[PDB]
């Protein structure tokens, strides 16, 4: 048979793939004045915990650097991610070509290893001027992201914007106003853009979860009169019952 119990389902576990265009195309004006402050403001936003959003963060230029990974210190506490983001910009010159595709591919890694979190929404921020090295390559793991349920906003940055391309890596139609995945304003737009991806919503749902057979019930504990017997099994989930008792009677006692 099967158990059937209640629970709250909350949605509040999101791991949060922060993948930002590091690459010379950006432009040092542009990332001092608005990559930096678009960076900050974004996380800022963003309540970090252990419990809730786990921040991972990649920087692309030529190569990819790994920047946080999921779980840290610096994944879970807004302060320590804002750190690094100042260290970006006391120590960091956008510089070299555009590695989007394997920037996206770590993530695909992510799943591939089975290392998010299995309950935890998958979101990707790319944060980008949407001139990767290669259009079609970006768009190829972008596409494989989706059809694996990861959801995947788009901000713009940098001095020389390709909106047609970033509309199109976001999944953005043609004709309609205001595309739910793409932002290219400031980081008041982009908070606005990630808030409805990252919301907590609590339900009240039901769920079933089969228990497995039952073994044969035991021999009657007296073999003449009233008594009791039991039948177990393995506990296939931490709802499932793993034990009954019942009366028997063994015919009468002399
Ligand atoms: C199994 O075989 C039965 C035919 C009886 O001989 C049982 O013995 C009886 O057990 C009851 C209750 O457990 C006692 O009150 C009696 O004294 C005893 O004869 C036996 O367990
Ligand atoms: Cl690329
Ligand atoms: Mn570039």
């Amino acid at each position: 048979d099967e158990v059937k119990y209640s629970e709250e389902v909350c949605n509040e576990q999101v791991d949060l793939y922060l993948l930002v265009d590091g690459s010379g195309s950006i432009g040092y004006p542009n990332w001092i004045t608005k990559v930096i402050p678009m960076l900050n403001g974004l996380i800022n936003s963003l309540s970090l915990s252990r419990d809730t959003i786990n921040l991972y963060m990649n920087l692309f230029g030529s190569y990819t650097t790994e920047l946080i990974r999921l779980g840290s210190g610096q994944s879970i506490d807004k302060r320590q991610a804002l750190s690094k983001v100042t260290e970006l910009r006391k120590t960091y010159t956008p510089y070299g070509t555009t590695s989007m595709t394997a920037a996206l591919d770590e993530v695909q890694k992510h799943l591939n290893d089975r290392v998010n979190r299995e309950k935890a929404i998958q979101l990707v921020i790319l944060m980008t001027d949407g001139v990767p090295n290669s259009k079609y390559r970006a768009l190829e793991v972008a596409n494989k992201l989706k059809q694996r349920n990861v959801r995947l906003a788009v901000i713009g940055i940098g001095q020389g914007i390709n909106h047609q391309f970033n509309r199109l890596i976001a999944g953005c139609r043609p004709r309609e106003p205001n595309c739910k995945f793409y932002s290219y304003a400031d980081w008041n737009e982009a908070v606005a853009l990630i808030k409805p991806f990252i919301a907590k919503v609590c339900t009240e749902v039901e769920r079933v979860a089969n228990c497995g057979p039952w073994d044969p019930w035991t021999a009657c504990s007296v073999t003449c009169g009233r008594g009791t017997h039991s039948r177990s099994r393995p506990s296939l989930h931490e709802k499932c019952t793993t034990h009954m008792v019942s009366e028997c009677e063994e015919g009468e006692c002399p």
